[PDB]
DNA sequence: AGCGTCCAGTCTACC
DNA sequence: GGTAGACCTGGACGC
């Protein structure tokens, strides 16, 4: 992918974007914290950071941000490197996915903090995503750092050593019901050093699985969420009940578990898996049923 | 109406 | 070895 990046006043503008729609990656289920503005721009918080993106045909404008945060942050983040029309085109050789992907032509895999990525879905679990997104809204206004931008005040995400020094009735404040305690072990566990972020991407996929899988609250499909969507492993496909019955419906034509809809789709999608779930995903929503 | 009821991944207890 | 049932919260749904 090649771009023109410039640095105007307090905004850096990139041109040459393709493969690329706001959202479509913004609605796509990845992510939670970031919302359309009434001129379609998304205003979101990330990495301690509030931004401000606009997509104007191929000219992509970052607002609240510079050059160095550009290249350290925001490149990997919106995932610019990668080649999404390869994607689409390999993809589309399933008569399944060329379909889905001509409503979804612009979802791009966010590459996101691994922390966060964490306890998001975490509280994801047997959840709705309007709650979702209440929640994890509720965990940066009660226990995150307050950063401004255009006057409003937005809040950073809790990092561990911002949550353990609460009791698990007070993260319960949030609205995160049963999955308090879960939080609660998630951040005692980074906190002491136990599982070590940082460290998660040199080991194996099967391997990070298990290390995250010992917090409580965390089973397979958190697991790959944060593999997917945190650690960029694209030979994953996280299993929820939507993407179940959508490979089911389109592709396997009887039910069948969670697991076996996995091992189908890595067969047959490899090193894009993860690409043709987003875009099962978002086609999924369109059709509704 | 204004109530009942169903329910949108992981753990636990128990096979 | 595997899984039925419970589960905070809270909107949608029937009558
Ligand atoms: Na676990």
């Amino acid at each position: 992918m090649k771009y023109n990046v410039e640095e105007k006043g307090t905004k850096v503008i990139v041109r040459g974007i393709a493969d690329f729609n706001l959202k479509e990656t913004f609605e796509s289920g990845q992510c939670f914290r970031w919302n359309e503005e009434e001129d379609g721009s998304y205003t979101g918080v990330a990495y301690d950071r509030v931004v401000n993106v606009k997509l104007e045909g191929d000219t992509l404008i970052i607002d609240n941000t510079n050059l160095t945060d550009f290249y350290d942050i925001w490149f990997d983040y919106f995932d610019l490197g990668r080649d999404y029309g390869q994607i689409k085109e390999s993809l589309s050789k399933d008569p399944v996915l060329k379909e889905a992907i001509k409503f979804g032509q612009g979802i791009r895999i966010l590459r996101q903090d691994t922390w966060e990525t964490l306890v998001s879905f975490i509280v994801s679990q047997n959840n709705r995503i309007p709650q979702i997104k209440k929640v994890i809204e509720n965990l940066a206004t009660s226990f995150g750092n307050p950063i401004e931008y255009k006057g409003k005040i937005y809040y950073t995400f809790p990092k561990p050593e911002e949550l353990v020094m609460y009791d698990v009735e007070t993260i319960a404040k949030t609205r995160c019901g049963f999955r308090a305690k879960y939080i609660f072990d998630a951040a005692s566990k980074v906190f002491s050093g136990e599982i070590n972020l940082l460290k998660l991407h040199e080991y194996s996929t099967s391997e990070i699985r298990d290390i995250l899988m010992t917090i409580n609250g965390v089973g397979p499909k958190v697991a790959d969420c944060v593999i997917l969507y945190s650690i960029g492993r694209y030979d994953t496909f996280p299993t929820d009940v939507w993407i179940k019955r959508i490979v089911e419906h389109l592709y396997l034509k009887r039910e069948g578990t969670p697991v076996e809809i996995q091992l189908f789709a890595i067969d047959k999608f490899g090193d894009l898996s993860g690409f043709a779930q987003q875009y099962l995903f978002y086609y999924g929503r369109e059709m509704g049923k």
